[PDB]
DNA sequence: GGGAAGCATATGCTTCCC
DNA sequence: GGGAAGCATATGCTTCCC
């Protein structure tokens, strides 16, 4: 148990596990067949997730990469605090807590709210920390020009 | 030259390197004397920055941390691939490139809209690979919460 | 102020346990 | 399907180069 295994950051492939979580996530998908790719190949929508524990965002992560082939995933990372409780002292603008996020990048707005209501509908029917992952429709302004 | 110096992730503080990019920050902010916090203390928008080169992006991130006290920051990431050009298979979901982001959110649609402005001002001005840094106002439909 | 060094420690990945 | 183990290699952070 542990150790390398020669599959390095980014390269995970699919197992019974995540595909579970991909079954789930494209029954939800389905109740909604929208656009998902554009003519113009842009990158103007989005989906941030975030919350519950490493290990269920992590899961949820792996999932909807196999869930949905034309969306681009950021890897797990941290989110820094928020306003601290009254008249007293802030938080530095850098300081990170132990709670992650992964942003997923989609070409239509339609399917970014198509594909969270599908996030929020797979993880309200489970127990914690799973049921407390966040999910939140992100429009970007210019749109993100991935490499 | 190298090694520990007892600051652990998101502790970082202020030197003359990071002092001089946020005083460039500050004199752009300064011409737009916005709002930047609101009662209701909720993150509803944010600064999305990409590009340039691993080192350029975290310096514009710890001077950004030092001109602007209410903001929030993530640590630096990475970006996945984007669209391949023609009719053969795409890039997978989960794929990483060597380039990096970072997030600022805020409280505003305002004051985000005015600090992408003045980092695309500040950093025009500049050689290759800074000014090659990206810059996008995110927009989040129900906000985040930050912990 | 961009880039490198280099300790501490962050996630990406897998397989195993429950 | 959540949590952990544990190698490889990510960033956070500094000082020094230049």
């Amino acid at each position: 148990k542990g150790g390398w295994f020669g599959k390095h950051r980014g390269q995970g492939g699919s197992n019974p596990k995540f595909e579970n979580i991909a079954e789930g996530l494209r029954a939800l998908l389905a109740r909604s067949h929208v656009e998902r790719t554009t003519d113009e190949g842009t990158w103007v929508a989005g989906v941030f997730v975030y919350g519950g524990s490493k290990t269920s965002l992590y899961n949820l992560r792996r999932g909807t990469a196999l869930a949905i082939p034309q969306c681009r995933l950021t890897p797990l990372s941290r989110l820094p605090f928020g306003m601290a409780p009254g008249p007293g002292p802030q938080p530095g603008p850098l300081r990170e807590s132990i709670v992650c996020y992964f942003m997923v990048f989609l070409q239509t707005h339609i399917f970014a709210e198509v594909l969270k209501d599908a996030i929020k509908d797979l993880v309200m029917t489970k127990p914690a920390p799973t049921c407390n992952i966040r999910v939140t429709v992100c429009s970007f302004d210019d749109g993100v020009d991935l490499p």
